DNA sequence: GGATGTATATATCTGACACGTGCCTGGAGACTAGGAAGTAATCCCCTTGGCGGTTAAAACGCGGGGGACAGCGCGTACGTGCGTTTAAGCGGTTGCTAGAGCTGTCTACGACCAATTGAGCGGCCTCGGCACCGGGATTCTCCAGGGCGGC
């Protein structure tokens, strides 16, 4: 499986962010900080097979 | 042997404590009215954490020259000291007037209260001016016919 997580707050994005990257799971993050670019980067990088 | 230095005692000066007195202002006691605390309702502004998009301001780098600063010379203007003058400072005259303080009288002026009403705040209707739409007058581009030339 995998798996989307939402939140209504960036910093506890951040707070989860920090959690994958101590815990060592690949992951990747999208919220208003992001500009377009790296958004459409990281929607096509976690939809390829 | 005479006079000088020093110690203890006595009279006088002076700031401070307590006694006395007035008086007037603060405190005690009582009453009352209203200022403010509390309550409920309504509505609008502010808080915190986000997102999206524009864009002009902020940031960064780099070249260069204008300006800040240091040094040096110089000449003038201010400091310093002394002798002379002068006016400030103190004490003094001599009267009159201004002003603080106190007491007394009175009167016009402002506080206070009730009734009234007319000037301030909000909305509604209308006009002045600006703007949208329809119709008439004026000017510009164009398509076709007539005449001339060539094989």
């Amino acid at each position: 499986h995998r798996v989307l997580i939402f939140s209504q707050m960036v910093r506890m994005l951040d707070i989860l962010g920090d959690y994958l990257s101590i815990k060592g799971i690949n992951f990747q993050r999208l919220d208003g900080t992001v500009p377009s670019a790296q958004r459409r980067i990281s929607i096509d990088h976690f939809n390829s097979p």
